[PDB]
């Protein structure tokens, strides 16, 4: 699992970017967010996650709020 920080997140639209040291920023969609409750992220929130890449390029998967 990768560790990173939420760079920014549009809570209304349900998407943002995770920033991570060395690597580029990682697009995160709300459907990647684990746990219970309404799925959203806060700027600067610590997350653990993976990067999954299909034919639309890399994005965050299995994002867990730490």
């Amino acid at each position: 699992m990768l560790e990173g920080k939420v760079k920014w997140f549009n809570s209304e639209k349900g998407f943002g970017f995770i920033e991570v040291e060395g690597q580029d920023d990682v697009f995160v969609h709300f459907s990647a967010i684990q746990g219970e409750g309404f799925k959203t992220l806060e700027e600067g929130q610590a997350v653990s996650f993976e990067i999954v890449e299909g034919n639309r390029g890399p994005q965050a998967a299995n994002v867990t709020k730490e």
